Order: structure tokens, then sequence, then C-alpha cells
DNA sequence: TATTGCCGCAG
DNA sequence: ACTGCGGCAAT
């Protein structure tokens, strides 16, 4: 009815759409482009950086 | 065909 | 606590 036409060419991983696999292939790659400004701490987008910031906030 | 914002799932 | 993951929508 469900397809994941799209897979990873060195694992085979499948996924619903590009997004998933663009992901993979850069899990792959090692490629995070963006860091969080406090730690240096990289992340594959702005996205993640951000939802990381609040490690930095005192605790509670 | 591409990238990421948004945000939920799971460990 | 913290973050890898990935579906969906938008672009
Ligand atoms: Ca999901
Ligand atoms: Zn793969
Ligand atoms: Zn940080």
């Amino acid at each position: 009815p469900s397809e994941r036409p799209f897979f990873c060419n060195f694992c085979g991983k499948t996924y619903r759409d590009a997004s998933g696999l663009s992901r993979h292939r850069r899990a792959h790659l090692g490629y995070r482009p963006r860091s969080c400004p406090e730690c240096g701490k990289c992340f594959r987008d702005q996205s993640q950086v951000n939802r990381h910031l609040k490690v930095h906030q005192n605790k509670p």
C-alpha cells in the first residue's frame, strides 16, 4: 500500500522519503556542520544545536 | 532530485 | 538528562 523506496548504498537501510536518507548518509560521513557556540559540539543542523543548548542552563 | 524546521520516539 | 534517529511539510 508504507513504501520505503529510498535506501543507503553502503548498508541498505531504507527510508520513506529522501530526508531520512540524506540524514543517514551524512551520519555515515560524520558531516555535522553546525556547532554549539558555547561548547563547540557539532550537530547535523541548527535545529539539533538548538535542542542541545539547554545543557548549558543551570539545573534546578 | 536536494536540504532543514519541527518535533515525537526511544534508549 | 541528552541525543541519535526519521517522518512530514515546506522550500
Ligand atoms: Ca518517528
Ligand atoms: Zn547506511
Ligand atoms: Zn554546547
